[PDB]
C-alpha cells in the first residue's frame, strides 16, 4: 500500500459522503463544516505541505467565500469546479462528480458512472 498524497476539501457533510462514495482510491477528505477561521486553515495548510490538495466548492455565494479565503490563505490547494449549471455539490448528479474528479485524475468507480 503506497502512501496516501491526495486530499479533497469540501464545505459540507454531504458532499464529503458523496465524494467518498465516487473514489475508488484512498484519498483525504476533509470537511470544513461550514466556515473555517484562517488560523484553522494556516494549520492545515502547514498539515499538508507535500500533499496533492484540491478545494471542491459550491459554485455558489458561499462556496465562492470559501474559495477566496483558500486564495489568500491556502494558494497550494487547487481549485475544481462543478458545472455551475448544477450550482451545488449536493445537486450535481453522481456521474457529473465522478467526471470532474476524474479529470483532476481521480481513481473513480466505474459504477459512479453508471
Amino acid at each position: 500500500m503506497r502512501r496516501v498524497e491526495k486530499v479533497i476539501i469540501v464545505e459540507g457533510r454531504s458532499d464529503k459522503q458523496k465524494v467518498a462514495a465516487v473514489l475508488n482510491e484512498p484519498v483525504v477528505i476533509v470537511c470544513t463544516n461550514g466556515t473555517i477561521s484562517d488560523a484553522r486553515l494556516e494549520e492545515l495548510a502547514d498539515e499538508l505541505e507535500g500533499y496533492d490538495v484540491y478545494l471542491l466548492a459550491d459554485a455558489d455565494e458561499a462556496g465562492e467565500k470559501l474559495r477566496r479565503q483558500f486564495r489568500r490563505m491556502f494558494p497550494e490547494a487547487e481549485h475544481l469546479y462543478i458545472d455551475r449549471a448544477y450550482r451545488e455539490v449536493a445537486a450535481a448528479p453522481i456521474w457529473h462528480l465522478a467526471q470532474v474528479l476524474l479529470r483532476a485524475r481521480f481513481d473513480v468507480r466505474i459504477e459512479s458512472l453508471m
